[PDB]
Formats: structure tokens, C-alpha cells, sequence
DNA sequence: TGTTTTTGGTAAGA
DNA sequence: ATCTTACCAAAAAC
């Protein structure tokens, strides 16, 4: 139905940006996507 | 004009 | 203020 706002190749990207210690909040407002998303792809349980 | 799927603002948090 | 989360109305798509 809806298009993801974020494919498998950033579901790894951004993996490893947050991986590296990087802000979904920021990470969010940049790419585009919303912090909520973010949240719900990449736990804080992750 | 209607169903599906995923988004995102947002309130809520022993 | 700051961080997390699940909702759930609805944007996006056909």
C-alpha cells in the first residue's frame, strides 16, 4: 500500500550510522523520515 | 470513492 | 528539558 520511506539498504546504512552512535533525531531530520519511524525500525533495545 | 500498508504527530511513561 | 514507545488517524498508492 504505502511505500516504506526507508529501504533494506538503509535498514543497514543507518544500522551502522546509529551503530556508530548517531541520533535518531538527527538521523531523522536529515534523511527525512520521522523520528517515530526511526524509533520503530531501530529499538533503543537494539 | 474504497481497501491496504506503512507513516508520523504525539501523548505517556511504576 | 530528554529519550522511548505504541497508538491510531491518515497519507500514499493503486
Amino acid at each position: 500500500g504505502r511505500p516504506r520511506a526507508i529501504n533494506k539498504h538503509e535498514q543497514e546504512q543507518i544500522s551502522r550510522l546509529l551503530e556508530k552512535g548517531h541520533p535518531r533525531q538527527q538521523l531523522a531530520i536529515i534523511f527525512g523520515i520521522g523520528v517515530s519511524t526511526l524509533y520503530r525500525y531501530f529499538p533503543a533495545s537494539s
